[PDB]
């Protein structure tokens, strides 16, 4: 949601930095496309909301994932289409998207360097986070940084003042670091946006789950 901090910036050099791995979604059902935002976390494996892989329908070829996406049509690294899904045990509105290969035979964490997970260990409340990714109020896949301060931290929840809006779901939440901390799954209007905090269950589910996922 658009919060009063609407702080946006469009990133065109989408592949530059911490930015690489910020990947634009679109699940492409035949009901219509489900638009997302994810961050890729390994060579072949990206997070995003559980509420948008279940855009899929149970199909994950529905999911497709373009890299750095700079607009539309406009995928630096091409795309790729999921082969597996596992969503978060707990509450929190995470999941894990595998891909295969494309096909140019490339991999999704190989095209872009996975970003990189913090421990948060040194997160706080009133620190400058980015939440990174394809809001559908912009044009279409386009990547947009949106700058706010972490609000309130619980458990694997953490909320911040940042704008996002739809399209944003999935998206990175980046420290000053450009570590992953967070992955936005949206708000409440007018009170907050958040995220699923990847605190010590999260982070040990993630790397139960994810072979090559690198935690600072
Ligand atoms: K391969």
């Amino acid at each position: 949601v658009i919060l009063p901090n609407n702080d946006r910036h469009q990133i065109t050099d989408t592949t530059n930095g911490h930015y690489a791995p910020v990947t634009y979604i679109q699940v492409e059902a035949p009901t219509g496309t489900f638009i997302a935002s994810g961050v890729v976390v390994g060579k072949d494996t990206l997070l995003t909301n559980k509420h948008v892989v279940d855009a899929t329908h149970g199909d994950p070829h529905a999911l497709k994932a373009f890299p750095s996406a700079i607009n539309q049509d406009n995928y630096p690294n091409g795309g790729f289409t999921a082969e597996q899904i596992t969503k978060y045990s707990g509450e929190g509105d995470l999941a894990i998207v595998k891909f295969s290969p494309n096909e140019q035979n490339k991999h999704i964490g190989e095209v872009v360097k996975p970003a990189t997970m913090s421990n948060n260990a040194e997160t706080q409340t009133n620190q400058n986070i980015t939440v990174t990714g394809y809001p559908g109020d912009k044009p279409v896949a386009t990547m947009w940084e949106s700058k706010g301060k972490i609000t309130y931290l619980k458990g694997e929840a953490m909320q911040y003042d940042l704008s996002t809006t739809g399209g944003n779901s999935g998206s990175p939440v980046f420290n000053e670091k450009n570590e992953v901390i967070g992955i936005h799954w949206g708000g409440v209007p007018n009170e907050f946006n958040g995220a699923v905090f990847i605190n010590e269950n999260v982070r040990n589910f993630l790397k139960q789950n994810i072979e090559d996922i690198n935690f600072a």
